[PDB]
């Protein structure tokens, strides 16, 4: 009802690209009811990714968190470079490239097990993801995430044109 | 009337077959490649082929490594890889020899999909509508998994039952 119209209305008058992303991962918790939503973004050289939103846990503040964007990475940076969407049952069931590395693993917003990163896609590069998860707990939640990165990525390119 | 059919059969090879003739003749999907791992697992072996004129996949075996770019990623990584065009990808995603010798296997734009069983891939779905300018979506993924989860579960149905 109410509730996706607003967070609609907002991210379409938003004129702050941080404040489009937290209102992404808003509408999809509280919206769509996921239960951490985090959106990590590159640095415009794409060696570091910074935290704008973890929606869901709680006592974090990702402020001067950079993340290395390489091989630490391990599925998170699958993702940046290949722009896949990754479901994730069990990361331990996966090959050795997909496990996040130290200093990704020891950040509760990062440590679920099973999980759906989906990149943000502007001009043919991810310049971030959408890692989603249920850590209290398909392909419709997937395609309503890419919805939710689809809006960001449009939203991106209009207010860099504003 | 073909997942009736699957249902019937107690040959795996002929259940693939059988997936990729509904793919294509019932679904519309232009070529639709279907390749089972060896028991080793550093293989595929090329169990069927449909809309690929002048073509036999049969003893048709093919490197699971590098050489197979992103169907060997797919296997790896039990991934969908949907790839719009080739050449906007890396370059370890590009088909090399012998993968790239196979008319079947060469269109610059694709779906490659894990089969999978019991959280292992045993084999791949690679889909293509190559003449076709329109880029398969999620909802051609959504079709494809369909049928990749049915040649799955049946496969687990045969293995189960011959067992000896």
């Amino acid at each position: 009802s109410n509730a996706f119209h607003q967070i609609s209305s907002r991210i379409q008058k938003s004129i702050d690209v941080d404040e489009v992303l937290r209102l992404c991962a808003e509408g999809l918790h509280d919206v769509l009811g996921y239960e951490r939503v985090n959106i990590l973004m590159a640095d415009t050289a794409r060696t570091s990714l910074s935290f704008v939103a973890a929606v869901g846990t709680a006592d974090f503040n990702p402020a001067g968190v950079v993340l290395p964007l390489d091989q630490r990475g391990g599925v998170i940076t699958k993702c940046f470079t290949d722009r896949q969407v990754y479901m994730i049952d069990d990361v331990s069931a996966y090959p050795t490239d997909f496990r996040l590395q130290s200093p990704y693993d020891a950040i509760r917003a990062l440590r679920s097990k099973s999980f759906v990163i989906c990149p943000i896609v502007v001009k043919g590069e991810a310049i971030g993801v959408f890692a989603v998860d249920n850590r209290s707990s398909n392909d419709t939640d997937v395609d309503t995430i890419k919805l939710f990165a689809d809006q960001a990525s449009s939203a991106i390119v209009r207010i860099n044109l504003l």
